[PDB]
């Protein structure tokens, strides 16, 4: 009645042995955790990274949040110090319940959250912080520079230090040269009671890993990747405004929605309370949302393993159908790894090889199709030198890299090879095929990968 909590997600407690390598561990739990979308990881008892900062010298500009179910909010984007925010947050919670701030049971904040977001008479607003690390506000993990204490140095090179996570070698987003600060740098979240993150999946269907440094718990709802489209159909029916096309990546619309609504429509949902010192991991295309119990501080980062590579290609195809902007070119990333085949991990090399073989076979078919449409002229073109906004398909907005069609009639404009009929009204003999590599360039790049993989 009123609120029925979803069943709990899996909780893992690895030994020091299992915990040593994050990628081997995540691959171990994957068959379990991918069935629930999220999972929680409790580190070994002595793994305790030092948190230290001056609460007075850390400044940030907060976002204001209206808490209404099914109401549209924008995904990304006054002045508080950590101390002044903390004082505002604690007084807010304390006055809301007329209780000392942690005699308030977690079960009660949860059912109160879902009551207040559904009730139209209530117009509660709250605030929070969301930002990547900078000089005014940096990582909660130790980083290099300032002399460090011997304990900080122990955790400088930890796999679970989230600054290191992207640039490790079993990560694929590693050697991407193109800037993607949005999804390779860690984000910092300063929470208060009821501040919340709307339902979403990560860019390019990547994993994420989330660490709560300190403070009151963070409550999570997660849906497995196989049910992503079920959830979207439920949401399209109850709030179609979120699904109208939007002009860019800075205009993605998201919302709050009761898990019981999803469970009623046969969408599997799981929950957890994440406490300080614990990790939450989200899997590819796993929807998630949640809210904070009180004043707290969390840090999160995207990442991509070799397991993810095929899904990443399916995702870009899915973006094309929806006319959504990409954050980077998936093909450009494959070719960059191929060109560095000699210094790649051998498991990586083998998995890149398989994706590249698919890429090449698809590119062959596409070029044959545009040739039969009467496009004859062609010229090599270094797509990776163009700013992203200068190489999106006019029709489907995909970021071009392997090839595109241009016409002297519309200078600067491009379409991908799926949308040759959408560029202009000139006859096809006036078009040029622009390509990064000939098929003959590509087969030796793939062979280099096969040799490295043996
Ligand atoms: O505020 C937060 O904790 C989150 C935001 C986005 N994804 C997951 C968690
Ligand atoms: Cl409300
Ligand atoms: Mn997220
Ligand atoms: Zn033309
Ligand atoms: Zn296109």
């Amino acid at each position: 009645s009123m609120f029925l909590p979803p069943p709990e997600c899996p909780v893992f407690e690895p030994s020091w042995e299992e915990f040593a390598d994050p990628f081997a561990f995540i691959h171990k739990i994957r068959p379990i955790a991918e069935q629930t979308g999220i999972c929680k990881v409790r580190p070994p008892p002595d793994w305790q990274p030092p948190f230290a900062c001056d609460v007075d010298k850390l400044h940030f500009t907060p976002r204001i949040q209206r808490l209404n179910e099914l109401e549209a909010q924008t995904r990304v984007k006054r002045d508080y110090t950590l101390r002044t925010f903390g004082e505002m947050a604690d007084a807010f919670k304390s006055d809301y319940f007329n209780m000392p701030v942690h005699m308030v049971p977690t079960e009660l904040v949860e059912k109160e959250f879902w009551r207040l977001v559904s009730t139209i008479e209530e117009d509660v607003t709250v605030e929070y912080g969301a930002d990547i690390a900078s000089k005014e506000f940096g990582s909660g993990f130790p980083v290099r520079d300032i002399k460090l204490s011997p304990e900080e140095e122990e955790y400088l090179d930890s796999g679970w230090n989230l600054n290191n996570m992207p640039v490790m070698e079993q990560s694929v987003l590693a050697h991407i040269t193109a800037d993607i600060c949005g999804m390779k740098l860690p984000w910092l979240y300063v929470g208060m009671c009821f501040s919340s993150f709307c339902w979403h999946i990560e860019d390019h269907w990547s994993y994420s890993i989330n660490y709560l440094h300190w403070g009151e718990p963070k409550t999570w709802y997660g849906v497995p990747g196989y049910a992503a489209e079920q959830l979207e159909n439920v949401m399209k029916k109850l709030a179609p405004e979120l699904f109208v096309s939007q002009p860019d990546l800075l205009h993605q619309l998201v919302t709050i929605m009761n898990p019981n609504t999803l469970m009623t429509h046969e969408v599997p949902v799981y929950r957890t309370n994440q406490c300080a010192g614990e990790f939450v991991i989200t899997f590819p295309r796993a929807y998630h949302s949640g809210f904070n119990q009180g004043f707290n501080f969390a840090e999160a980062v995207n990442f991509c393993t070799v397991d993810w590579l095929p899904l990443g290609r399916q995702c870009v195809e899915h973006y094309r159908l929806l006319h959504r902007y990409c954050v980077f070119s998936h093909d450009e990333m494959i070719c960059k790894m191929a060109s560095k085949a000699d210094v790649l991990d051998v498991v990586v090399a083998s998995t890149v090889q398989k994706d590249m073989a698919i890429m090449i076979e698809d590119e062959k078919a596409l070029r044959e199709t545009v040739r039969k449409l009467g496009v004859i002229d062609s010229e090599r073109m270094d797509f990776e030198l163009l700013p992203d906004d200068e190489r999106q398909c006019v029709k489907c907005k995909t970021t071009c890299f392997m090839s595109a069609i241009s016409c002297s009639c519309k200078p600067g404009l491009l379409v991908c090879l799926h949308h040759v009929k959408e560029l202009c009204s000139c006859p096809p003999y006036k078009y040029k095929l622009r390509y990064r590599y000939t098929l003959d360039d590509l087969y030796p790049m793939m062979n280099a990968l096969k040799l490295r993989a043996e």
